[PDB]
């Protein structure tokens, strides 16, 4: 199911976010989860796996 792994794809990146305190990160994944609930496009799931690689390239 696409929901089911986009939410669990949105908890583990916003607990990154949250574990450096990248406010500009957590705001990003908030809009990837709005959008995704209003439109379902499968690019706003690959939006987000590419923004927690970003943020695990910073570890």
């Amino acid at each position: 199911d696409l929901e089911e792994r986009f939410e669990r794809l949105y908890e583990k990146a916003k607990k990154l976010a949250e574990e450096r305190g990248d406010e500009r990160a957590r705001r990003m994944i908030e809009l990837l989860r709005q959008l995704f609930e209003t439109v379902g496009d499968p690019r706003i799931l690959e939006l987000l796996e590419l923004l927690l690689q970003l943020l695990e390239g910073l570890e």
